[PDB]
């Protein structure tokens, strides 16, 4: 029953995987049928949609326009709908992240300084992503993800959802470093690709729009779990609790009409950004320029760190999604979404579009947005393929619907990047330890780790994770950024040889639990 | 024990007040050596100061400056030194209030149509007022305070509240109006008396300093009573919840240098507004015209009004603040209290200064600052004379400590009047009753009356206390302010006759009784 075990044969853990997930299939649509399922579907979109927004113009600029926005949409999209009705865990939202956008950085930065089309440079890098992922899911690799235990897993989970929040702020304090508070204003200045020159009531509303979205969204968060108003229109209102706080802060702006605020743009069409550039279908041996045999090979050894990205970004997400806390009872698979989420991703390449990832946050918010709650005690989830599927064709549906998303801020979705950034730390233990050191030892929750292991002893242990956090953490800001799945690799050792010789067993297996 | 009986002899009341506090006057010196008790004289000295001149501010402007600023200023610090050195509950904050500005603005444009001398007027409604709680008090007249019961109580309490709520975003709403939130702004505009143009950023950071400050002050309310932090410092910091909040928020006004906030604006030295007009002292036989004997008698019709403004507001107020759930042991006096309250405000009078009253919000904040917390129910309270009278000096030398006061803003303060106003309605059963209307019978607080009335009866009970606050509301709007203290003793009647009728009496003692 358990997924992670080496059958013994090629492609075993691929078929078991099928084999226990589509006899739910039929229920994976039913399950669906819920007003709690139209507002995750509502919410996750706006999470999945606005940072392929971000990441397609970081892409747009830093790969002159060779993959932009409109590329970034469309594979979201087609990616999106097939893993939702192909895959083990639809839960998993498959998108762009950022360790992905920095690969593609240091990868144009190659090609531009050896001199090689960038896009065909891809192509490759797809076709032995391909080649590595059937080649892993026919050994059942996916049985070293039984090693990354809590300890990696919220390590992981915790700078994620930091990373989140800090970039969310980021972005606020960009728009305050465009247009300060100042004096005196021109008005003499033209807003038709962006705003030249600094511009009044632009930061302090966009201010007042993220925090009153972030505001709003808690406080029907808190609401959902009060004794307020009959069962079924508390929670109602609960479960649509972001879809509410999104749609007022946007007529709160509506109405605020002779002041600027930046909003979601989209392409025009469905066309690429750069069409001179390239078209719709990459050739293999090159575009202009005939395309080299050596990078044609040696394409490995950037696939084979573009598989690491996507494997580690990608199970540990599963891990974390289908965790036994979690009353998720459909099962899930390690090796079927790993072969699609890669496999489709290398075929993506080929039309220069994007290979993704299953992402932490948007996996975990989706799961979260799906999870209904009993009485604190988690009853069961939601889980079905029709939420998964619909956020991906209405990210596909984005570059219609221009109208409606063009009275939409970024000021009230920062908001509700800051909500996701906040409650994707719920259900992390080394997030609730990293209270319980501000916290007195009388006042600890008695979890079965405080009332054994010795205050002083946990919080240690606590302190070495937060070690790991602040290394993860430098080693990100550095340029060494593409290192850092590999300093996450070295989180397994650290509890399986270095922990062992300070702490004792009997701690290690409190602390670091699969079950709570 | 009970203060309210009558004796049966002249002045039986105020001996007997004067007998049972004076007894506890070398504590009222030793309890406010606490930092609670320091963190109540900052509180509520701003509390104390900001209406002062606000109502000040609007004197001024209604009153031709016959009686500004300066004159209620060093009332209100004269008034509440004395008031802490002799009264028999300290607690009290003795102020201006609203009803008693809506009495200077008719007795002035009464005065004006007569044509006849304003500041003249008034000492002799003072003299009246003298003559008048004399008489009362002699008569031990403070007896009929008994009649007012928690219905009539709460229901003051809790209009009191949502004026203090409803004005303090009636300020912000002007800001707003003042300063619109236009596309272009006019930089050639003058800011010596006030800015005569919109200025840009000044009405949105206003809402931030003001969103803000009510937040901080909130969240380091819920910090107080937490488990995080020792419990020393985490009540340190508790305590001193505002001056931190303003502090913090001050300082965030400080560094966004550019952009106009309105701040504290006080008189340059200790002088009368309008030296013109009158001087300091003011003549009874008249300044510059020969002041009438008829209205030197019929000054006795206002000042009766005056008297019934004055007494149910600082009787009502005594009996919010001496309630028997409020922990407060060392005693209080309605007979010293009202005596020393319109007594000073008589003398006052004679030297151009306005008469004031105890003021219910900045009261019970008062009370409720020095109010101690155990485990949530109230340990004790923290009852003592020098807190009322460090406000009370602070406020008197507000106009020498201009510098500090200058770059303190309005919106900050505005923060803080929301947060009194909202801290103003716990322990107000009537508010607890309007949050069970919403909430579900099976979720209700378990309280006598809500186990002994039934719940359409409860919901009936607390629907004709909306109807009363609902005609407050409505006799308030109207031009006809000063018959609103009339129609809230109209309030006791109907407890007495009218619900005995259409309720029981077990349903009545319930819910309301005169402790819980
Ligand atoms: C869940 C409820 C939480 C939200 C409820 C709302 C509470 C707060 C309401 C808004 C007020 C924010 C307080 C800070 C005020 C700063 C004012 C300002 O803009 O100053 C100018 C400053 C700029 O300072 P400056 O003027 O020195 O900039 C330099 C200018 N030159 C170069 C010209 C010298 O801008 C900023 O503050 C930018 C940084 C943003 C910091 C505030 C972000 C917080 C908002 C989201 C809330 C998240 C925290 C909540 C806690 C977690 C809860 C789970
Ligand atoms: C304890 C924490 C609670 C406080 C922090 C939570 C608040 C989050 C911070 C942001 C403020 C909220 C967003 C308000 C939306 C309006 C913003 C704006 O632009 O206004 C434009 C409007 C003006 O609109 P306008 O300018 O478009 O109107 C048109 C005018 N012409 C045509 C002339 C151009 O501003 C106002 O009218 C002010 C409204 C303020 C209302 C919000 C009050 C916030 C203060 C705290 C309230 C506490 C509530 C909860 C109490 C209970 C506590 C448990
Ligand atoms: O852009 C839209 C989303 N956002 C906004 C969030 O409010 C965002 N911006 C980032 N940017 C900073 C740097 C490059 C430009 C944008 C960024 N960078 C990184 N990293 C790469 C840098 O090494 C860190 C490693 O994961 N990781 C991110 N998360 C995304 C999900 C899974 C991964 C964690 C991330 N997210
Ligand atoms: O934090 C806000 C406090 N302020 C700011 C001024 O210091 C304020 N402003 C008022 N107004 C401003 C705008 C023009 C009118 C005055 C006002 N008006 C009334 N009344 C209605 C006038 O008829 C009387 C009703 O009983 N009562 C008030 N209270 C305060 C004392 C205890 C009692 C209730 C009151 N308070
Ligand atoms: C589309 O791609 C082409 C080819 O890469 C870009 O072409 C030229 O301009 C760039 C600067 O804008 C230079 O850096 C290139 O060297 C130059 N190349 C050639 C062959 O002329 C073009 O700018 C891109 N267009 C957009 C809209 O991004
Ligand atoms: C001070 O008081 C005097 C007397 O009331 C005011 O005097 C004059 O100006 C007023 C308008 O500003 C008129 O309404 C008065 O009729 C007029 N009276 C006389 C006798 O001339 C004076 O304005 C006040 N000054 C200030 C600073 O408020
Ligand atoms: C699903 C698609 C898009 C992924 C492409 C990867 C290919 C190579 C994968 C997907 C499904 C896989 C097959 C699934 C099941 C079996 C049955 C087993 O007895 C032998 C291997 C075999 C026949 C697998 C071979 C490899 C396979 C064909
Ligand atoms: C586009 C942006 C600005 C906002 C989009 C949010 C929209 C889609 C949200 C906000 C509030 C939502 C409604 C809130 C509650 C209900 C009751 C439920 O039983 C059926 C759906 C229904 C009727 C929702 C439909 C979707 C809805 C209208
Ligand atoms: C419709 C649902 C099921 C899927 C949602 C995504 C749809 C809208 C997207 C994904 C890929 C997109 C296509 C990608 C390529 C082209 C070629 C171009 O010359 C015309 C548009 C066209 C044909 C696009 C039309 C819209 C499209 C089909
Ligand atoms: C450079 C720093 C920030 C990175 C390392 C994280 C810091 C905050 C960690 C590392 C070791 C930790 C300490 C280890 C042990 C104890 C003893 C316990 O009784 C109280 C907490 C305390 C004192 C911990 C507090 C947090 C701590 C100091
Ligand atoms: C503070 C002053 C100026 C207020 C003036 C009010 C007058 C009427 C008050 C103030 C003090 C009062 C006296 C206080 C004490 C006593 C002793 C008692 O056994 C008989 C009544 C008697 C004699 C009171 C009578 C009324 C009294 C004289
Ligand atoms: C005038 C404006 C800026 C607000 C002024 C508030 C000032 C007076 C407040 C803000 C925070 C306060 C401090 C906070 C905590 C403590 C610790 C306590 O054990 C003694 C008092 C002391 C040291 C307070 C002194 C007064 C203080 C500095
Ligand atoms: C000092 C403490 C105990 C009391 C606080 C209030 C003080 C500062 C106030 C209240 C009344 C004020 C006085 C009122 C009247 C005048 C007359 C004027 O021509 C000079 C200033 C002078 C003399 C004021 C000085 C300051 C003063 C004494
Ligand atoms: C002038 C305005 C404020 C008047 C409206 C006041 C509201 C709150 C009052 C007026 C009439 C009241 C209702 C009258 C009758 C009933 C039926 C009873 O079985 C439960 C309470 C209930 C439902 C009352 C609830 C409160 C109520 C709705």
């Amino acid at each position: 029953d358990d997924p992670l075990q080496q059958t013994g044969q090629l492609f075993g853990g691929l078929v078991r995987d099928i084999r226990r997930r589509y006899p739910y299939y039929l229920s994976d649509i039913t399950d669906a049928f819920s007003p709690q399922v139209l507002a995750a579907v509502i919410f996750i979109y706006f999470a999945a949609l606005s940072p392929a927004i971000t990441f397609g113009g970081l892409l747009g600029e830093k790969t002159r326009n060779q993959m932009g926005v409109s590329e970034l949409l469309i594979s979201t999209a087609v990616q999106g709908i097939l893993f939702a009705l192909l895959g083990a865990q639809p839960l998993l939202v498959v998108g762009f992240s950022g360790p992905l956008l920095v690969f593609e950085e240091a990868f144009f930065s190659f090609c531009e300084t050896n001199g090689l089309e960038y896009i065909v440079g891809r192509v490759w890098i797809g076709f032995w992503l391909i080649l590595l992922v059937v080649l892993v899911v026919a050994f059942e690799g996916s049985f070293l993800v039984r090693f990354i235990s809590r300890y990696t897993q919220e390590i992981f989970s915790f700078l994620i959802s930091l990373i989140f929040i800090y970039e969310t702020f980021s972005k606020l304090i960009k728009i305050f470093q465009d247009h300060p508070l100042q004096k005196t204003y021109n008005y003499n200045v033209l807003m038709v690709p962006k705003p030249q020159g600094p511009l009044p009531n632009t930061a302090l509303l966009s201010l007042v729009l993220m925090a009153g979205t972030f505001f709003f969204a808690m406080m029907l968060r808190k609401f959902k779990n009060s004794s307020y108003f009959p069962g079924k229109l508390r929670r109602v209102i609960g479960d649509f609790g972001v879809p509410i706080s999104i749609l007022i802060m946007v007529l709160v702006d509506f109405f605020i009409q002779d002041t600027y605020t930046q909003k979601l743009s989209v392409p025009d069409g469905f066309k690429v950004s750069n069409s001179s550039a390239r078209g719709w279908v990459i050739h293999p041996l090159g575009l202009r320029s005939e395309f080299p045999i050596w990078m044609m090979f040696a394409s490995a050894l950037p696939a084979l760190l573009v598989f690491i990205l996507i494997f580690l970004e990608s199970q540990i997400t599963t891990l974390i999604v289908s965790k036994p806390e979690r009353k998720m009872v459909k099962g899930s698979g390690f090796h079927l979404d790993l072969l699609l989420v890669v496999g489709m991703g290398g075929v993506a390449a080929l039309f220069g579009m994007p290979w993704l990832s299953a992402t932490t946050v948007r996996s975990v918010t989706h799961a979260n947005a799906l999870t209904v709650m009993g009485k604190a005690q988690i009853q069961e989830v939601k889980e079905q393929r029709i939420s998964g599927l619909l956020v991906a064709v209405l990210v596909g549906l984005s570059i219609l619907m221009e109208p409606i998303l063009s009275r939409i801020p970024l000021a009230v979705l920062f908001g509700i990047f800051l909500y996701m950034g906040v409650t994707s730390l719920s259900g992390i233990q080394l997030f609730d330890r990293i209270l319980l050191l501000f916290k007195p030892p009388k006042y600890h929750p008695d979890v079965p780790y405080v009332k054994r292991v010795k205050t002083w002893r946990m919080h240690l242990f606590t302190g070495i994770q937060i070690i790991c956090l602040a290394v993860l953490w430098v080693v990100k800001s550095t340029p060494a950024s593409l290192a850092l799945p590999f300093v996450l690799i070295l989180t397994v050792p650290l509890r399986r040889v270095l922990l062992p010789l300070i702490f004792r067993n009997v701690e290690l297996q409190c602390l670091d639990a699969d079950d709570a």
